[PDB]
């Protein structure tokens, strides 16, 4: 035991599909004895927005603002924006960070993108050296945990959307693998709002009965191969 | 040859890359006598998150909250947030939508998910019946124009990043031919910070140069063929 656990969480009705699958992961999780926070991004009214306002004080260069180099240098010099650091904190106590979301465009709500871009900064999430297998993060398990509107079967190779492998690659390989993550198995809840109460209870429970053995699961090769391969 | 052109920007500094590379669009395709409109979004504060401040008339079900139920219902009564019907006028308008961004975790900005979010909603961007082919800004085109950190040869099947065209699925596939674009060859300009001057204007007149001729252009087949291979 000892387990700690980030629950990055974008929706905006508590009521929710997501919001439940959010509170089954607290209430099996805190049950375990684990260390839990949320960050509930919608009730936080979080900023999503890359802006000279991530940066207290002085900047690099007040002449030509370039954000990436700005936020390195700000976390090397402790004067990120207080919202940003919060998250780190998140994230650096945490052993396994789960994402709760509901699928947008193919990819997060653009309030948990805001997340990603201002809290994961150069020097904190990953450097030169230190991404992919040895990204500044590695240690950690990460997990997406993604609600649909399509059903499983449109999001199969040769279906319309094509295999939900696809659009998961930015996030989990491009995102995550690239900090250091181990990437644990997704957690893909299709169509909930098509499925039957009976149908929804079930992914409900197989997200409760997963989350019970969470802590033995080995992570997926984050690979090409994995996302795109046969 | 009247020809209309929004360009969908996302950049905090006028004097980045990304916002020469805006320049030169709007520089050449106003010489060619196009019409031409920019959304700034930065400059603009234009916000990212979806919430229930995007609807202004009496909601759907006003106990539980469905953002993409009651902003369907909300473009049909005409009570959508006026933020987001301004940029569906120019959407409406524009034959040719050119987003123009810096890659951030293989994707867009959140300020500019936040833009894929709002604005294309049920009803103005797609129907059910209604997306891919049959999309509701079927007949339009739609074009990124990208750049990133990493060199084109980190962005190869054998890179590390994989293959660029990896990902643009969520972007080209997912979200524009959803709404019934068709999908211009990426403009994908590769790690400007580490080129030298003379290899960034050489990018810089490339886009221009290409520009000159977009218009005879052809889409690609916006597929998984085209993006993954066999
Ligand atoms: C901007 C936008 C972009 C989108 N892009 C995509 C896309 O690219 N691809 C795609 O596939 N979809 C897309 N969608 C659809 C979206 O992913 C789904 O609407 C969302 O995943 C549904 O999850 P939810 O939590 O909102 O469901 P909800 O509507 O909140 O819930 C579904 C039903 O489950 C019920 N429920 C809640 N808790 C429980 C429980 N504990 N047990 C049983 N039933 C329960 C709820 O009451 C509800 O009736 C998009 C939607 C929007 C708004
Ligand atoms: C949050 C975040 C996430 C990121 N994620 C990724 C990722 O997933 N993958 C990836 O590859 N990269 C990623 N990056 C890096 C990012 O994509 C690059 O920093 C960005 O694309 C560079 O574009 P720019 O316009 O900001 O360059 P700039 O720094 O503005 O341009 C480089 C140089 O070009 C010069 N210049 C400007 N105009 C001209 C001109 N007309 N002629 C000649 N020189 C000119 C500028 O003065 C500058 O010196 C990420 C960065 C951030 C901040
Ligand atoms: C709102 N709703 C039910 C919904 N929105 C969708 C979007 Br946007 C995409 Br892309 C896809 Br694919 C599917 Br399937 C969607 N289903
Ligand atoms: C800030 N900078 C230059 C930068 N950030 C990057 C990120 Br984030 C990713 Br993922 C990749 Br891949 C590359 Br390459 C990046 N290069
Ligand atoms: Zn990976
Ligand atoms: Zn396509």
């Amino acid at each position: 035991a000892g387990k700690k656990v980030l629950i990055v969480y974008a929706h905006q009705e508590p009521k929710s599909f997501n919001g439940s699958l959010k509170n089954v992961a607290v209430d099996e999780l805190s049950r375990q004895g684990c260390t839990v926070t949320v960050s509930d991004l919608y009730a936080m009214n979080f900023e999503p927005r890359a802006t000279d306002k991530d940066i207290t004080g002085t900047l690099s260069n007040p002449e030509v603002f370039n954000y990436g180099v700005e936020t390195h240098e700000a976390y090397k010099q402790r004067s990120l924006a207080s919202d940003i650091t919060d998250e780190q904190k998140k994230v650096r106590e945490a052993d396994l960070v789960i994402f709760q979301f509901p699928l947008y465009w193919f990819s997060v709500p653009a309030i948990l993108k805001g997340w990603m871009d201002r809290v994961l900064c150069q020097g904190f999430a990953f450097d030169i050296p230190g991404f992919y297998d040895s990204g500044l993060l590695q240690g950690k398990l990460a997990l997406l945990s993604v609600t649909t509107g399509g059903t499983a079967e449109m999001y199969t190779k040769t279906g319309v959307n094509g295999d939900s492998r696809y659009f998961l690659w930015p996030l989990q390989h491009g995102t995550l693998h690239f900090c250091g993550f181990k990437v644990l198995a997704p957690q893909i809840s299709f169509a909930p709002e098509i499925a039957s109460e009976e149908e929804r209870k079930g992914m409900v429970a197989a997200w409760s009965q997963r989350l019970q053995t969470i802590w033995k699961e080995e992570p997926i090769p984050c690979t090409a191969h994995w996302h795109f391969g046969q």
